[PDB]
């Protein structure tokens, strides 16, 4: 909107005077995608930043994400808006937990999502992300593996396999993808043509009544193959307007409304703030850095 037309003009001003790239997470809010010089999923641009030639990013999302961003690029400064921006369902899992069952089962693998805590990811074996989760763990040896933090995507990943996988923590989940089934009853009667997709963070009845589950992603590239003219959407509410923003043709609903209060805590107006202060300044021990970098390199190495 044009309202904000002169915010807009200060943060591309200053981003570009002080060799900023701007790295936005796609459940962002509309307005911080507008501005951001890519928009994705967390891998996807930590990936992307290693890409290019400016040495400050600005980061938005969550604090493991912008953690992953720095682990893969050290010696570039990584700011974000909020510190206080984190993953409940990752900030679950803690190193204690980790230790107790790779005890219990010495055998198995320990593949951690990749939200998860960066000192979490200094004691896993593997990364993943959402998208690659069944090949990473179909290409282990192991057959059974220990994975987290979420619970569903680890049934969903045992479903794929055909693996045991022993999920931790207990009753680790997202809450904002426990959409209810009866919402898919429900949109398919209002609209009988649309597809519906979901994350598999979902629970498994909903994954089960979707007509695809896929990570953010994956989302994106269905409609470069499915030509319905209205797809339903089982994720939190700002890829629809990354799914509109890319097929302007296509209608996107939202499968129930679903909000990561902590996504929305980077506004137009902290972000402006942190482009002016260039703070706060993701600061990491060289150490977890080092130890951290192993299973997330493993999994590109593992997949390419
Ligand atoms: O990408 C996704 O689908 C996704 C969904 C929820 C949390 C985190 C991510 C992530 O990997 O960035
Ligand atoms: S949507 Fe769920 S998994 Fe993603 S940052 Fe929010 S609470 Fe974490």
């Amino acid at each position: 909107h044009h309202h904000h037309h002169h915010m807009v003009d200060e943060i591309l001003k200053l981003k570009k005077e002080k060799g900023y790239i701007i790295l936005a997470h796609n459940f962002q809010i509309p307005e911080l995608q507008d501005i951001a010089d890519f928009v994705g999923d967390s891998l996807q641009l930590a990936r992307k930043a290693m890409e290019l030639s400016e040495k400050k990013i600005l980061f938005l999302g969550v604090d493991f994400m912008a953690e992953l961003v720095k682990i893969l690029n050290p010696d570039k400064k990584v700011i974000v808006p909020d510190r206080s921006a984190t993953c409940p369902m990752a900030n679950r899992l803690t190193p204690e937990i980790i230790r107790e069952y790779r005890e219990k089962f010495p055998d198995a693998p320990v593949v951690l999502y990749v939200n998860s805590t960066s000192e979490c990811k200094t004691l896993a074996d593997v990364i993943c992300t959402s998208a690659n989760a069944v090949e990473v763990v179909k290409k282990l040896d192991s057959s059974v593996v220990i994975f987290g933090p979420d619970r569903n995507l680890g049934e969903y990943v045992a479903e794929k396999t055909g693996k045991k996988v022993i999920t931790i923590p207990e009753n680790g989940h997202c809450p904002v993808h426990q959409f209810n089934a009866e919402s898919i009853d429900a949109v398919r009667k209002k609209y009988p043509d649309a597809k519906v997709i979901v994350h598999p963070e979902c629970p498994k009845p909903v994954r089960d009544k979707a007509d695809y589950v896929g990570s953010t992603g994956q989302m994106e590239k269905i409609p470069e193959r499915d030509p319905s003219r209205i797809f339903v959407i089982g994720t939190e509410i700002g890829m629809i307007h990354k799914l509109k923003k890319k097929f302007p043709d296509r209608e996107f609903v939202p499968l129930e409304m679903a909000v990561c209060v902590n996504m929305k805590k980077n506004t137009l107006e902290n972000t402006l703030h942190a482009l002016q202060t260039e703070s706060f300044e993701v600061i990491l021990p060289k150490e977890v850095i080092e130890k951290a970098k192993k299973p997330i390199l493993r999994m590109f190495e593992l997949m390419g």
